């Protein structure tokens, strides 16, 4: 029987940045893996696909319908999406073997195979062809992320009723395209398919998209994207999703109880993401879940066990990447005698749509729910002279301020490079920043930033200088 | 004879804002401008119309090299020059509209003409057909900005041997542009005209591309620059410009003094910027100069007249439009009794190329010079999933701390977004903050502001994760 010191079971952004801080920490550490690569659902089904798609999707865009307003003479741009996704596997093939890499050089044992407990102390690792192993660790870390939800009622095919994973593998952009649910994934993919050529309609139950972000931004995103062709239909019951050959018909009923129905050649299952744990022997090393299959977890991210921690996905709190590599450094340090901290009020969320959009901190439901006295200031980017000269003009900088001492209480964006402007906004609130404070600091001039600057200026005393 | 609080000469960004932050504080504000159009050199000549430009030259540097790996099908891009120009006018005219717009929501008084001194307390305004008016103001903020540098042996004819006001209006794209000086306006107009298919040799005396930088910056945009197909002759002084009909002939010699010789079509003067003031009427009002012509201030902007005051490119320090914007809110509030501080250190400075260029804080030639004890802290941008999935994989991010108290120097970035990132830079070392307190912080996965977390665990204790 082979020993370390910490194991991790998943090998996603919070289970490899866990491993490697418990590398660094000096634990004996092992990773172990189901998928024939590491890098977890972020970058073989996640993130980086996404990404990818988006940035080549917008190329297209900007070349359909700005070029000749640029200046630049072309044809008709026409989409190669073979091309696209064969780039976009490339650039997935690219960070695993990164991954590979950075595993090898903190000396971290990698295996191939299910990981599932015998023990709080044993864990077995079945590979591909059947076989089993049985290693020894002092500590285990549960890294196994999520997996895509889906309506009962729905039949996937991998096909045509397809989630995420096959969406990002298309042979064809959709001549009509259907996103059922409100999660951000199913708005990013049709995004991309939307600049692409397709019609892309969103069927949501929820009153009104991104609901868990600030309701401006809410309110903004929709107004974009449907500037930019996406259709919604809100506040809609789905009760049925019918395959006919090249056909999909969502049939639903509709806030005053009217029947809908919605036809398309593909649809998108986008419901959201739902923790994974299945075979992983928990009942074998005695690990609770809670009601909604997420493992309990303490202060210190720690189980019933007092060995076994669990990170990520698998927990509670946002279903964000960067959640998961904090809450993996948090552990480790831990298991190091450290005392961490995690600040989850100034996690970062990000969609990656054009334009970005990102908040930080309270919303401004959550402040009127608490009852607490703010300020708000709000700047457009229509107004900066960085977004009259690249086009990219939509969107509008909130700031949220306590009344009484300045303190920023949250930051919400919508506009261009909005998914790196936001690391200004969150090392501020880190240093307890009052809107005066951001209002005084130099902002280069002409960058977007210099919306987050006239916002607080608004903020603080309504005296912006460029609205 | 109308009498003001304050007058204001110069409509730059320092102009105007400064004329805005004292509407707001209650003054009674005129502003003077003897161009046709209000925004001074940032708007007309400067900041904007090149930004604009850099917009569009990027697009066609894609559709001509990268979109076929992006899976766009488009024949050979063409340069319509002249819709590319009618497009960056027609930007520069939105944003004139919008400071005149400002001006009136301030109720500031806006004078067209050439200001120049009477007295202290008295200014002449002319205009062009030769009429007069003398205003009487409490208080006056010299703002007359700044006008191109050149060398005495070159003769500008604003065709072919140009300053930056005439390359962001050519009627045609290079064949061979020689650009003079390897300053942020040169590396900028050549990447510009570079794109569109032009040849273009950078001349620089110094041994270094954008010399008042970090050296790790100077270095990396040289390399890409390079890459991008700008060629450069450095160590090379220049001692002759001639024009021969439709070329031009750039002599110089090399650093081991053997005669060098360029010849190109367009030959752009780059070799910095100098304070202007002229028909200004200093003396009389018995304002001194420095040796370098600049207004000469104090502590508080003031110059020895105790009741006027200058801001911007006419006055010490880094020429920049955002340090123009500060100095004028400065003297605006100084005015009003209050006691505002503007730190020099933390002002940053960008390079608006592809990839961006911005550095905040001490450089380490300035640490090594003042025999500061520092740590080095650099994650390389190539290795961040965000840039693999964009194809933006040039540049580093460098974090300089102190090597007692872990506290952030200087950061200094070449990457995609740079202009926007250095935001968190500026932001965190306004607080101080230490190598350890940004690595700990949430950055957004997958973004290039990542590129600083690492950084900043490289410097903290040589422990960054992905690398
Ligand atoms: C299309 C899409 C786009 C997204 N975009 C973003 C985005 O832009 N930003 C963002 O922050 N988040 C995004 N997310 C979410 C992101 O993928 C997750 O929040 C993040 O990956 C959290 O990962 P984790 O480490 O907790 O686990 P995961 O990444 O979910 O993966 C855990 C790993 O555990 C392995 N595993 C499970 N059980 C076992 C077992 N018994 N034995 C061995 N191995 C096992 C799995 O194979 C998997 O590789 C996106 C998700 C999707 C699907
Ligand atoms: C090509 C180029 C690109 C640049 N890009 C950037 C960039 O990206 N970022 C950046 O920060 N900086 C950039 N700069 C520099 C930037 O333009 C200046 O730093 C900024 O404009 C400072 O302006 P100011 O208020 O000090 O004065 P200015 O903007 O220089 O001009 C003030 C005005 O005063 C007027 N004036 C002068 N004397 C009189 C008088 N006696 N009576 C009446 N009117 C008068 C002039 O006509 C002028 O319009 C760039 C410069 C150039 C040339
Ligand atoms: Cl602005
Ligand atoms: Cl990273
Ligand atoms: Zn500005
Ligand atoms: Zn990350």
């Amino acid at each position: 029987m082979n020993q370390f010191d910490v194991a991790v079971i998943g090998s996603g952004p919070g289970g490899y940045v866990a491993a490697i801080r418990c590398a660094q920490l000096g634990f004996k550490t092992v990773i172990i893996e189901k998928y024939s690569t590491l890098g977890g659902t972020c970058l073989n089904v996640g993130c980086i696909p996404s990404k990818a798609l988006l940035d080549s999707s917008e190329h297209f865009e900007n070349a359909k319908h700005t070029f000749a307003t640029h200046g630049i003479l072309i044809d008709e741009p026409k989409v190669d999406i073979a091309q696209m996704i064969s780039r976009k596997n490339d650039v997935v093939d690219q960070t695993t073997k990164g991954i590979n890499f950075l595993m090898d050089k903190n000396k971290i044992t990698v295996l191939q195979g299910v990981g599932s407990f015998e023990s709080a102390t044993q864990i077995k690792v079945t590979k591909a062809d059947g076989s089993s192993e049985v290693i020894e660790a002092k500590n285990t870390i549960i890294a196994t992320g999520s997996k895509p939800s889906s309506l009962p009622f729905i039949t996937l095919d991998k096909e045509r009723v397809i989630t995420s994973t096959e969406a990002l593998n298309l042979k064809e952009v959709p001549k009509h395209l259907i996103v059922i649910g409100g999660g951000v994934i199913g708005l990013e993919l049709g995004s991309v398919y939307l600049r692409l050529g397709s019609d892309v309609t969103v069927v949501e139950y929820l009153d009104k998209i991104i609901p868990g972000m600030d309701g401006t931004l809410s309110k903004e995103l929709q107004k974009t994207l449907k500037k930019q062709g996406m259709k919604f239909m809100l506040s809609t019951a789905v009760s049925g999703v019918e395959r006919n050959g090249d056909t999909v018909k969502v049939t639903a009923k509709d806030k005053k109880g009217e029947d809908v129905v919605v036809e398309g050649d593909y649809c998108l299952v986008s419901v959201g993401r739902r923790p994974y744990t299945d075979g992983l022997g928990l009942e074998k090393a005695g690990v609770e879940l809670d009601e909604r299959g997420r493992v309990k977890t303490n202060d210190h991210l720690q189980t019933n066990v007092p060995n076994i921690y669990a990170i990520g996905d698998v927990v509670k709190g946002a279903m964000l990447a960067h959640k998961a590599e904090e809450e993996g450094v948090f552990v480790a340090e831990t298991l190091a005698g450290e005392k961490p901290h995690v600040n989850y009020n100034l996690i970062p969320g990000v969609v990656y749509t054009w334009p970005e959009v990102a908040g930080v901190g309270k919303t401004e439901e959550q402040l009127k729910e608490a009852g607490v006295a703010y300020k708000t200031g709000s700047f457009p980017m229509r107004a900066l002279g960085r977004s009259r000269a690249s086009m990219d003009t939509d969107g509008v900088i909130k700031i949220l301020a306590d009344e009484k001492t300045d303190e920023i209480l949250g930051v919400h964006m919508i506009g261009a490079r909005a998914a790196d402007m936001i690391a200004e906004a969150v090392v501020a609130m880190e240093f307890r920043a009052s809107a005066e404070d951001i209002a005084r600091i130099s902002h280069a001039h002409p960058t977007y930033t210099e919306a987050i600057k006239e916002a607080a200026l608004d903020a603080t005393g309504k005296r912006a200088i460029h609205m």
